[PDB]
């Protein structure tokens, strides 16, 4: 509207408490809420802020921009100013709001916002077209055909994918309903997750070697003397945990907090090494920030670093800088890895291409004993470099190993830690088949009757990600065509319609979401689902930190929190079978009998290990029966983190900081177990598309776009800035191929085709390229091969493939910058 | 729309407008080189207004008629390239004869298969 | 590599003798896999009577056993072994096609002649051929040549918006109003001038589709001397 003031939030303005809905790092928020004909004035006791308007305000004062405000629209039809703004008391961020969370109240509901697209109703694909059709009938034709799949092919003819995850889209309440909906109920084996393929974990090995991969504090950042970031660039992808914590380490600004913790120890300047083979803005912003003198970019080979590893772990071992008591005492399993795993420094360095000056270098800043005598404290960050990276669970092997030697987990300032993607939020029931199954390869198989996306779109984020796309489109029109010849049918005629379809190659499609997005090409039924803000919620970020997000608005039409979706299905079903006879099937869909969000919440994280409880998984663990939606809200956005070790009246919930520093790690004897990690090079799937084409497509995240762009696509800046999927290329390849700034060019390889704009950047190798992963404009994974580690991780960072020059779009050179993202 | 879209098989896509002309008129001139006229078809407005008028029905007219010289055209609200009024006109009276100011002046008027307040 | 060839028996058994066969690269055969059945002097015992491909078996004491009839099991050549039916639309003439028969009198259907073999390489040195059809021919129905006063061993251009050629006037009375006959491919007077680049999907000429006009160029007295222009139709 008028973009040159802002309306106040007034002195009373009510206040309720949001943890940011997307990263990891879950920034604390407050959301002020209050009728759209009045405002706070500028005096700083006039307005809910505090702040002084009636003059300049000073930097660092506040973050406040008209896309952080917004006027919803509620159910009695009233309109509400809000304004969502970060938190200076929250410890996580410090009043810090990154690009992302900071758009929150843009990407709010409302009629004529950014989120006018929302999904309000149920709709249906009537075999020709889009249609509404009502709660009561998409049960009816939902639960119909589940119901009828059971009973003819069992559980294994219903498939899911569906979130794991916390925040917006996930959570405690939300992972419960839909995991006891998919796994006690339906009994489905069938179920991948959003960003992998099976019912798997991306944390396999460094779990069985005993060490849950969230298992320090955001403060072990601030304490510790070098920080590895491995696989990661997260000053674009965990911002705000980059910002307020490990920049302030390398700014000296916890200096004096190390020395008041440890007397009797050295404590140089903090320094920081990447594992990368890209130059990001992440290894930009710590050279400007520290110097290059602190900062090591291990600028690796693609798909190399179990022989970095491997090669670290040799020389520390050979140079006795590791912790001999510590492996005695808490480990098993040394003298082999140390054999399985052995590396010359000079192997290492042909392999992964760094010289043998930096392996030594990284070891001697990370390793060797420090002049008072005490090793470094050497926090290991890693993510998606090496969780999709080549063969996920030999490098998490070689990783831990070099970790655990040199006491590395368990020590203040220390850790071998998930940065995260989003929050984390899972509490279910547990899988209920016996092996990992690659759902994607089955749906494009030609198996299953009915497949759910639910809270994820694959079509834009699955590996090998254009087969499955080619199938589920022929799929969902083989079934379209079916209905076609519908006249007039009752929802039961049209269930055996379409479930006759299936037998003949067809598969029934539902996605449950906030919007309609790509799967909407292929589904035949979409249920409108709602985000924090809309209902309540709890999640925990990168510490365990565990918050609630309050409600304050209400969702747009019938939408619904996904664990009530998931109470409503369940609901439907037990009514199906009740009125079938089926007293032993209805009784497997008992337990869903709520009202609200808390409900679930109660029913799933509350009840873990609690006597006469099934089992459950729960990142809460056995004393999450402590914590209350009414104990989170006094706790603030600081919250607790899990586990709560206790709580009464008169200290609050008071939680865990660091895990694993009495040396009993989660394995049989408490002790950490070293494994063996072969160099095997890169798969074969893999090192034929390298042998056949010319570019490594490498792939990832931009700091400005969340994930697959649901709500950014709608942004009408974000939409200017970035139209299209851009890929960057070395200025020497481009030249070469007469591609500059704002061309568009074909992607293509064995695996599929697709399309970006060109962003020219100095940085990338020649014959490396870069290209945003998931978006509306341009699917990056469509050159993603099927391969996968042993538990069906795909190497999604493991692809390559040619460049062709489409043209240059004209509007692209006029509107979008293509300057560089690398701060100097 | 802000620019040119394409179906890249699996995907939409943005595409520059040379691409695009030399994708739909390399498409047209192959059709034209092997099939002739007969296999480009079109449904178009020939109205007036937004989406039509005296620039936009000549333009498209000329290039449908009288370059790609196609007869596979129909119209926007009806499937063919005909009229809606071919009895009033051979009767020899064309349909719109007069003026808004004429229904200021009548006697009686008729509203025969119309609505029209709305 | 692969050409160490003294011999054309040579060329048979690398190619023929190999398909479908061990260690053998990918081949197109008319003998099919069982062609390695098949020698020179296996074929030299079965004389002219051969044997119908494919070769089903051999033996010395039955020779080469081979195939009479394919499909009679009602397993076509086909994924699913079904043969199947395909949509066959009617279009008309192709646009290139028509327009020549819009803006031209005659239709100039084309093709052989009993006694000449093909482009008339050997026969172009027979004196007999040469005596008997010393140019290309054109059959029109005499009322069309009565109309362009034409007869039999005058010379007439062909010519259309493709190309322009030469025959000599052959009337046939079973030619249609309209309608011609060119001998095609011959060394005096080339009828493939004036057929059009139309092709179907897979480019395959409408060879027997043009039309075009005809001009008399003159009455060569020797071809009525010499040339029989009777009738060809025997009755
Ligand atoms: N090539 C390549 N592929 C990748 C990756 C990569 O690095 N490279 N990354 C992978 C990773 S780490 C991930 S996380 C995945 C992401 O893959 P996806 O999970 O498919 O992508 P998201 O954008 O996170 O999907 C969120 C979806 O849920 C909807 N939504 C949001 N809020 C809610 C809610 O409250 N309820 C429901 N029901 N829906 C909601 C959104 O509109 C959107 O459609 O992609 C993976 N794919
Ligand atoms: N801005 C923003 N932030 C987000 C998200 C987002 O969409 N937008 N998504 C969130 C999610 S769900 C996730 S999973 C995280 C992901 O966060 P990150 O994993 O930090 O981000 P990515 O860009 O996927 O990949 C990290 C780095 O891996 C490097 N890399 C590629 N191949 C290899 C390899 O073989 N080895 C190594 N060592 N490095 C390699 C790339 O060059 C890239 O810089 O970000 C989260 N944060
Ligand atoms: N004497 C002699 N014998 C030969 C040859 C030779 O040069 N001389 N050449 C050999 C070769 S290589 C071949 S390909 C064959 C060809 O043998 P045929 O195809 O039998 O012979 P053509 O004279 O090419 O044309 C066959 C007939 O097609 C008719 N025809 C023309 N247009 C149409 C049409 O639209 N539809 C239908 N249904 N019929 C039409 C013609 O009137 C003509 O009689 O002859 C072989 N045998
Ligand atoms: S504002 Fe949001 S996107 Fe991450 S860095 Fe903070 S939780
Ligand atoms: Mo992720
Ligand atoms: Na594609
Ligand atoms: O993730």
């Amino acid at each position: 509207a008028p973009n040159d003031r802002i309306t106040l939030p007034p002195a009373n303005a009510q206040r309720t408490n949001m943890t940011c809905h997307f990263c990891i790092v879950g920034c604390g928020y407050h959301v002020y809420k209050w009728p759209e004909l009045q405002e706070g004035g500028r005096a700083p006791e006039q307005n809910a802020l505090g702040l002084d308007f009636r003059k300049q305000l000073p930097p660092l004062a506040v973050t406040l921009t008209p896309a952080m405000t917004n006027v919803v629209t509620e159910h009695d039809g009233r309109r509400y100013d809000i304004m969502v703004v970060p938190d200076k008391a929250c410890v996580v961020n410090s009043g810090l709001s990154s690009t992302r969370g900071g758009k929150m109240a843009s990407y709010m509901y409302t009629p004529t916002g950014d989120g006018k697209q929302r999904l309000k109703a149920p709709r249906l694909y009537a075999a020709d077209q889009w249609v509404d059709t009502t709660w009561d009938h998409a049960m009816a034709l939902y639960a119909g055909l589940i119901k009828k799949t059971l009973d003819k092919d069992g559980p294994q003819g219903v498939f899911f994918s569906c979130f794991d995850h916390g925040g917006a889209g996930g959570g405690f309440e939300n992972t419960w309903g839909t995991g006891k909906l998919m796994f006690s109920a339906i009994q489905t084996p069938m179920v991948r997750i959003h960003n992998r393929p099976a019912y798997n974990s991306e944390c396999h090995a460094t779990r069985e070697m005993g060490i849950g991969e969230l298992n320090n504090a955001y403060e072990d950042a601030q304490l510790a003397d070098v920080i590895w970031s491995i696989g990661n660039n997260p000053y674009e992808s965990q911002t705000n945990y980059f910002l307020n914590h490990w920049l302030p380490n390398l700014q000296g600004a916890t200096t004096s907090k190390k020395k008041e913790r440890f007397p009797n120890e050295n404590f140089p300047q903090a320094r920081i090494i990447f594992v990368d083979p890209r130059e990001t803005p992440s290894v930009a912003i710590a050279r400007h920030v520290a110097g290059n003198d602190r900062v090591l970019h291990l600028a690796i080979e693609p798909g190399t670093d179990t022989a970095l590893f491997n090669g670290l772990f040799t020389y520390v071992v050979e140079q006795g800088w590791i912790d001999k008591p510590f492996i005695e005492a808490h480990t098993k399993g040394f003298d082999d890895a140390v054999k399985t795993n052995r590396l010359s420094l000079d192997e290492c360095s042909n392999i992964t291409g760094v010289p043998v000056d930096m392996l030594k270098r990284a070891a001697e800043w990370s390793y060797k004993p420090k002049a008072s005598g005490q090793a470094p404290r050497t926090m290991h960050a890693y993510e998606k470099g090496i969780i999709w990276g080549n063969d996920n669970y030999v490098i998490q092997s070689a990783l831990l190993d070099l970790v655990i030697a040199t006491h590395n987990v368990g020590r203040r300032g220390t850790g071998c830690v998930r940065m995260g993607g989003h929050q984390e939020g899972y509490t279910r029931p547990p899988y209920p088949g016996d092996k990992k199954i690659y759902i994607d390869q089955e749906l494009i198989k030609g198996k299953g009757r009915i497949m759910t996306w639910w809270g994820c779109n694959n079509f834009q984020t699955s590996n090998n990600a254009q087969a499955l796309r080619e199938a589920i489109l022929q799929r969902s029109a083989i079934v379209k065509q079916a209905m076609q010849k519908a006249r007039g049918a009752t929802t039961e005629e049209m269930v055996d319609v379409i479930y006759e379809a299936t037998q003949n190659g067809g598969l029934f499609v539902t996605s449950i979401n906030l919007y309609p997005t790509k799967l909407a090409e292929a589904a035949h039924l979409m249920l409108p689902a709602a985000h924090p803000g809309e209902m309540n919620l709890t999640s925990m970020n990168g510490e365990r930190r565990i918050r609630l997000s309050e409600k304050f608005m209400d969702p747009p039409g019938t939408a619904m929190a996904d664990c009530l979706i998931a109470a409503r299905i369940a609901n439907a079903l037990r009514d199906m079978y009740q009125k079938d006879g089926k007293a032993e099937m209805a009784a497997q869909f008992e337990g869903f009998d709520w009202k609200t969000e808390e409900d679930a919440f109660n029913d799933g994280f509350r009840r873990a290990g609690q006597p006469g409880a099934p089992a459950i998984d729960s990142q809460g663990g056995s004393t999450g029966h402590l914590v209350t939606y009414d104990r989170l809200r006094k706790s603030g956005n600081n919250g607790v983190q899990l586990p709560v070790v206790s709580w009464d009246e008169s200290k609050g919930l008071v939680g865990t900081e660091m895990l694993y520093t009495e040396g009993k790690f989660d394995t049989d004897d408490g002790k950490a177990h070293f494994k063996p990690a072969p160099w095997n090079g890169l798969p074969a799937t893999v090192q034929q598309q390298k042998d056949k084409y010319r570019f490594w497509l490498n792939n990832g995240r931009n700091n400005e776009v969340w994930q697959t762009a649901y709500h950014d696509q709608y942004n009408s800046l974000m939409q200017e800035r970035y139209p299209m999927a851009y890929i960057e290329m070395n200025p020497d390849d481009c030249k070469q191929l007469d591609v500059t700034g704002g061309d568009i060019v074909e992607v293509y390889n064995d695996f599929g085709s697709t399309f970006a704009m060109v962003y020219p950047v100095a940085e990338i190798k020649r014959g490396q390229t870069f290209m945003l992963f998931g978006y509306v404009n341009g699917i990056q994974g469509d050159v993603t091969t099927d391969w996968t580690d042993r538990n069906i991780i795909p190497y999604y960072k493991g692809t390559w493939g040619d460049i062709r020059k489409v043209g240059s779009m004209e509007e692209f050179k006029r509107t979008v910058s293509f300057k560089s993202r690398r701060f100097a």
